[PDB]
């Protein structure tokens, strides 16, 4: 346990997963100053996604990798990753579609999934762990219960998501639920109802000191705290993540939690890239952000984090594909673009390119 940073005196363990995929990424570009500038984000820790349940036994070979890191240097390691296969995934979209789906016995196969993740955790517990929790669910239950997936899929989501943070509280993992962005959940009229709802969580998850708080900005592009205002925020006093968690924590104490946050910006590097805010795939021209750090700007912010690796795709632009959807069609996608998940190596030399602060050779 502990009351205060739990990334606070850790080294974090550097994504092979990533550094891999970087690296042939590296191996393809012609520039050899964006060559240099690539092999740089190998460097730069990132969240390991658990999309899928074959997945779960890498778990077991990063911690025995991370453990052996700690025994062999004697620094402490922590590991970042991001538990992510709810039935009926993503309920108001279909990018993201999901191996589990709730009309074949998805949420018995979800408890599975969870106990897999923990049984690797089990075997290699002198490392700590910190999980970002479901992203692209909850947030949909307040905003989308007009989707006939999301409605169908409400239970499920909150059942799921309790059931994986009691398991991994129970075995000292640090949680962060995915609490949307600033352009989601941040509008006035969704605040209350959100503080109600994660709180309701936290409750029924057993408030564990674990469950250290919620993860903004995953997978999106908002700015941490805008120097200028981007346009596609105009209506919203909430434009940046910052005041998005300014106004959302107190409301969020007085429901009876003291939640804290890390946010992603991992592709926010460049702001005022968007016709809609509601556009979120593939969005073209992006850069890398903030480096993960623990200097931020408020007391209730833990960590900058790089949670989405960038240059692994948001859906497939093919309109043909069974998981295309219109977000990816759209005039400031970046076209063509592969499945969610896979390589997409234009984008991630743009993500290069265009990293604010710029990439060191």
């Amino acid at each position: 346990p502990s009351t205060g940073n739990p990334f606070e005196g850790y080294d974090i363990y550097l994504s092979p997963y990533y550094a891999e995929e970087v690296e042939a990424a590296a191996a393809m570009i012609d520039d050899p100053v964006l060559k240099a500038k690539a092999l740089k984000v190998k460097e730069i820790p990132t969240f390991i996604w658990f999309d899928v349940v074959r997945k779960t036994p890498d778990l077991g070979r990063y911690l025995a990798d991370a453990t052996a890191i700690q025994q062999r240097t004697g620094r402490k390691q922590l590991v970042q990753i991001v538990v992510y296969d709810l039935p009926d995934r993503a309920c108001a979209a279909a990018a993201s579609n999901g191996e589990f789906s709730l009309a074949d016995g998805g949420m018995e196969k979800y408890k599975d999934y969870v106990d897999r993740l923990a049984s690797e955790i089990r075997k290699y517990p002198d490392v700590r762990i910190v999980a970002v929790i479901e992203p692209d669910s909850l947030a949909n239950m307040v905003t989308n219960m007009n989707v006939a997936k999301c409605r169908g899929a409400e239970a499920a989501y909150k059942e799921g998501v309790i059931y994986a943070l009691r398991q991994l509280s129970a075995l000292g993992v640090y949680s962060y639920v995915d609490a949307g962005h600033a352009g989601w959940l941040g509008w006035n009229a969704n605040l209350a109802p959100s503080a109600r709802l994660f709180a309701q969580i936290y409750k029924d998850a057993g408030r564990s000191a674990f469950i250290r708080g919620l993860a903004t900005n995953v997978s999106n592009y908002n700015a941490l705290s805008a120097t200028t205002r981007d346009p596609v925020t105009q209506g919203n006093d909430n434009y940046d993540e910052l005041r998005f968690i300014n106004a959302l924590a107190p409301l969020l104490r007085n429901e009876g939690w003291d939640a804290k946050f890390i946010v992603d910006q991992g592709r926010s590097g460049v702001q005022n890239i968007r016709q809609e805010w509601g556009n979120w795939c593939n969005v073209y021209g992006a850069g890398f952000g903030m480096r993960p750090t623990l200097n931020t700007p408020s007391s209730a912010i833990d960590a900058i984090v790089w949670i989405k690796p960038g240059g692994e795709a948001d859906g497939t632009s093919d309109t043909s594909a069974p998981r295309y959807d219109t977000h990816c069609g759209k005039s400031d996608s970046h076209k063509p673009a592969p499945e969610a998940g896979t390589w997409f190596q234009e984008y991630f030399v743009n993500l290069v390119k265009n990293a604010n602060p710029p990439l060191a050779a």
